[PDB]
């Protein structure tokens, strides 16, 4: 069979190809993960068709009906062998998914405004001339609500009261903001978004300080999958060739900006 | 019945407490892996006895034999439940053992005698002034050895042939090294130790540049385990605490020196 690859829109990771109204199958799309899929596929010795997640979503389950969406929900009820994305490893998706040894680490990180005098979460914290928020419904929100920590504990605080509010409904619209807020406003969000961020044209933002913690993605099977440990291995043997590393500079420093 | 936890004496991981004579089982060790394996049998809800690991090693295989050693032969031949250990998560072991998720991020790094002119990997490799090399044995070598990278054969090429020979039987020797040439050696080694022994008396080393590549710690089990499922939804579930952060935090810099 034709092994169908859940995958989702978020570059540089899958992004379509300029003519792709001219194009068929597979070469609609490039990218990160476009590479990714190619060269796992190669070592797992399958065929495969890439699909782009129908609601662009990552994977949550909703409170009240406890349905899936996104690309785990895609695996879950079964429309799909794999994804291979920027899928977040969390505990509530390894519950229901298997993930792969993570292909790429990542963090909370802050993005600011050049110029802006922040340059740590203590920095924030301490003050509030300068705002700064997180994506309304996400992880990086829940790391600061279900935060027993010092400084974070502070920023919560401050953003759950704070008005308007500092919660974007996308990140799109959080770089948006930084970009126009001539200073005053922060986002938080994934490191390596961030340092994409920072390699698009106008050049005008900056990642800022450590990641305040620590993750990966991981490349997902249903539990049960014949493809689980190919998959798997695939993923530890190219991390060993380099090729991780090599993709991840061709996409984000080969073909930056800044 | 009561699991075998098998680990290694690497500090912070796990040291001697101060009269272990006189202490008996688990309480004769203290460190970030003694913390770990007590916070997962916690969650995963077993009796446990930890046990140094009689060659101290972390494992591989014998090329010639091909008899695994170290907490990897423990696991792989029946004489260990678990191992908590920073045991590099690679595909050679993931092929006979099972890993958890993994619980620390690291890479190769760069360590100086402080007031070396060296900042980076490209410094050293354009110069011959400050030598510079690996351990014999393990995969910082094989990561130059099998690195089709630029300015990564080069170093290679020269660590290959250096007279006499930069690499040391162990990683505490190349420490030593450092410490006693005089500004010229640099040694590299995982990032974990190196920023270990920046914290440590006499204060004398500094760790330079970013890291070569990246790679994780993982808590191994013997292939097809019943205890490798609860173990990684454990590890995962301890992060999203944030308390491997704090271990981390409390083990490298609230007992530190520097
Ligand atoms: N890149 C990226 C991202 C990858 C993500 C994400 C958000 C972002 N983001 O918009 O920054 N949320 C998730 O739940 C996830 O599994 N993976
Ligand atoms: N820390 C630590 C270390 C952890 C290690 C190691 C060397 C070191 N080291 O001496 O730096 N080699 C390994 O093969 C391993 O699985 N884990
Ligand atoms: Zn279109
Ligand atoms: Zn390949």
């Amino acid at each position: 069979r034709t092994i169908v690859v859940t995958t989702i829109l978020e570059s540089p990771y899958v992004m379509y190809k300029k003519n792709h109204e001219q194009l068929e199958g597979n070469e609609r799309y490039e990218g990160y993960c476009v590479d990714l899929a190619y060269e796992i596929a190669k070592h797992v010795r399958i065929k495969y068709k890439l699909s782009i997640v129908g609601d662009g979503k990552y994977g949550a389950r909703d409170p009240e009906t406890k349905i899936w969406n996104g690309m785990v929900g895609e695996l879950v009820y079964g429309r799909a062998d794999i994804a291979v994305a920027p899928l977040t490893i969390t505990l509530v998706r390894e519950e229901v998914i298997d993930f792969s040894k993570p292909f790429m680490s990542l963090g909370i990180s802050i993005m600011i405004k050049k110029g802006t005098p922040i340059e740590s979460a203590e920095d924030l914290a301490k003050q509030t001339e300068i705002a700064y928020g997180t994506l309304d419904s996400g992880s990086t929100k829940e790391f600061f609500r279900r935060s027993k920590i010092a400084v974070y504990e502070k920023m919560w605080s401050y953003m759950k009261s704070a008005e308007p509010s500092v919660f974007t409904k996308t990140t799109a619209d959080g770089v948006a903001r930084v970009r126009k807020s001539k200073g005053k406003f922060a986002f938080l969000l994934e490191s390596t978004m961030n340092e994409y961020i920072e390699q698009r044209k106008p050049c005008d933002t900056m990642k800022v300080g450590g990641n305040l913690d620590s993750k990966g993605y991981g490349v997902a099977t249903p539990k049960g999958s014949a493809l689980g440990n190919a998959v798997n291995l695939a993923v530890l043997k190219l991390n060993e060739q380099g090729l991780l590393d090599k993709l991840k500079n061709k996409w984000w420093y080969d073909k930056g900006e800044c």
